[PDB]
């Protein structure tokens, strides 16, 4: 039988016509998440709570409501139930919700919890803003000229998970229906050679980069960069640089900037012209560091996404408060993208910070503005006044080292 | 017939034993390169000859032999040619060549032919040495923290080049394999799908991290670091990095650090014990920023590496001036590691830093040692008197603008 409690007081999001109806009482149900999500779930909860207190003067209130997935998972419904089916049928009924950090166990051919989540839920886009929150300690002399949003898509790539181990009788299989079926000669070494498969599609492109766009012209954006690997990858990669600015001319009137390749694309609302451009992701990986402020919203494939998500957070400082979100159609859960650092569960130490903006962002997409504008405020506040947890306070001097739930207060205290 | 030139005076280099017998004059076959090759190259050619003339006082003498690949070869042997089958021949041949910047035409169906002459010579390993030279412009705050030797295999990956475009018979034919044969369920979008193949075998994976090994050894350095996404693709990244450990257990008595997974190589030479140790590559992207001096050998696949290596070439401003090797069991091209960039084409502005250093990497390769280390002394020299290109000095206040000739002079003069 479940142990997920409903709240006795507290009302159902709904979804009309791709809009979210949401009641000043909404469910929302979240996930504690492995090791450090002990300490950073509390922070966040709090915070959370605090700003919509203070946003709405009383008038609103989450019914937080615990689900379950991963560790925590098996020791509420024993053994084997790492991601119990209740879990996602949950987070589709209640159309948002939240989570600390997952970790997979090793040995028992399971595979990636989170991306377990996002393709069973179908959260076909994985939106990772990362921008520079001044005082933060960085490694790059000027981290405030990163302000970019990232649409890493979340169905398809190698990440996918198809894939046969070498020496296996499958492997064998597709390698020789490859070779003699396929006629291919490019396998240097057949035996003993493991193979994944990578798919893109012009569904799957065209859902993404439709999301960046709309994303670009709701905000008022500069530009949208398709960022890929098509000069190597010509049918995947490269497919899907040509579906995205298809998809800008078909979708949003985009013309041609000079002699090509870049459009332009008229916002409906401000009149802006914003620039699709596109550039080869090693290039890219330069770029950001090199040029950061000629970049905003990027749209790219789900690894590619990944390595340029991090590698932007690690870039501005901003490491362990990612915020991030996986979002469909039906349903979106946010959550926070650090590890979860068991070596530090329990000891109220780690920076809540990733969760926290996470939290923003689900605050946002709930048509609550306010409040999320508030939490941006607070985070801000904290960073600026140097009162901070260990992994700032180890790279500076002058800082107040604080402990997590202190950082959450702290953050309160700055709104 | 052939308008390759053997140069009368020269010899050629020969391979015995895994061990190369190069002459006083040897013959080294040279590709100009398109666009900028026009400027680098003669610079390149000029900065070397200085080197070897003032290291063996006139005893030893290179003849070059101009051999070609891309734009000019089409305008040498005509217009279908890109890449003459004589030109693999050579290379082979002479067991040592370099090459400038190669840019490859688009609506003609050919593929990268920096990864042709990779893949057809069996150039496994790309080689790519990144450290800091005092005195260049970077985005980071401390770029001297940085000094790591990229080991990226060169023959296997998705950059084999295996895929099929969406809506062809081929694609289509592939993917009904998969779901009817193979059983494969997690293709979210069969229709209109482009599908790319990503091998990974183990004595591709073991020879790339033999090399790794063995220059960690020769060279005495601190570690070689297995990076990969083994979380995420277990049966190609994954196995890459199980491969590369096993290894270093088998073939170099690796022994378990504490309760592992890294294990510790003796160096049979210094009796330093190098740490082999492997790290998640979206982590490694951030790592690299943050944490630069607990790494130096690294050894992954072919999209990993190049990610890698560009990254690390930005980070320490040396975007345009990041030497690279491509070497194989018979043969060994250097080259040029930034694009044409055609439009300063024969205007002698760019730097012509890569292909030195790639030309100093060269050097080495053939026992040249000591005209290898003047290069090296002559570029640091150069670059800390802040008389440089356009590119450096364009980010920097007080420095004296050259010309690419002119750049290639002060490396001489700093020697
Ligand atoms: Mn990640
Ligand atoms: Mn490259």
């Amino acid at each position: 039988e479940s142990k997920v409690v409903v709240p006795a007081q507290g009302k159902k999001i709904t979804l009309q016509n791709g809009k979210l109806n949401v009641p000043e009482n909404p469910i929302i149900p979240y996930i504690e998440g492995d090791g450090i999500g002990v300490d950073v779930t509390p922070a966040m909860l709090k915070v959370v709570d605090a700003a919509v207190e203070k946003a709405y003067k009383g008038e609103r209130k989450i019914s937080w409501m615990e689900i379950y997935t991963g560790e925590k998972s098996t020791q509420v419904y024993g053994q084997d139930v790492w991601l119990p089916a209740e879990t996602l049928d949950l987070i589709r009924e209640y159309r948002v919700a939240i989570k600390g950090p997952l970790t997979t166990p090793v040995g028992g051919g399971i595979r990636s919890l989170n991306v377990a989540l996002r393709q069973e839920l179908d959260l076909y886009i994985c939106l990772r803003p990362v921008r520079y929150y001044q005082g933060t300690p960085s490694p790059v002399k000027h981290p405030e000229l990163t302000d970019m949003v990232i649409f890493r898509e979340n169905s398809e790539d190698i990440y996918a998970g198809i894939e046969w181990k070498a020496d296996s009788a499958d492997a064998e299989k597709v390698i020789k229906f490859l070779r003699e079926e396929m006629g291919v000669k490019k396998i240097r070494f057949p035996e003993h050679c493991g193979i994944g498969i990578k798919p893109c599609s012009e569904e799957g492109t065209k859902r993404l980069v439709r999301a960046a766009i709309e994303y670009a012209i709701a905000n008022d954006r500069d530009s949208v960069t398709l960022v890929h690997m098509g000069n190597i990858m010509k049918f995947t990669e490269g497919a899907f640089k040509d579906w995205g600015y298809q998809l800008a001319r078909e979708e949003f009137g985009g013309e041609l900037i000079d002699g090509g390749p870049w459009l332009k694309v008229k916002n409906p609302n401000t009149g802006k012209e914003i620039v699709i451009k596109d550039v080869i992701a090693d290039a890219f990986l330069q770029q950001i560091l090199l040029r950061p402020a000629e970049y905003d919203v990027i749209a790219c494939m789900n690894l590619n996404g990944d390595y340029i998500s991090d590698a932007l957070a690690a870039q501005v400082g901003g490491i362990g408060i990612a915020p991030g979100a996986n979002i469909g159609d039906e349903c979106a859960l946010f959550e926070a993208t650090h590890g979860t650092a068991p070596k530090y569960a329990g000891q109220d130490k780690v920076n809540p910070g990733s969760i926290i903006l996470s939290a923003e962002m689900m605050l946002r997409h709930m048509g609550w503005t306010e409040a999320a504008d508030l939490i941006v405020k607070g985070m801000e506040g904290a960073i600026n006044a140097k009162t901070v947890t260990y992994d700032f306070e180890r790279l500076m001097d002058g800082a107040k080292l604080l402990k997590c739930s202190e950082f959450g207060d702290a953050i309160i205290e700055n709104m």
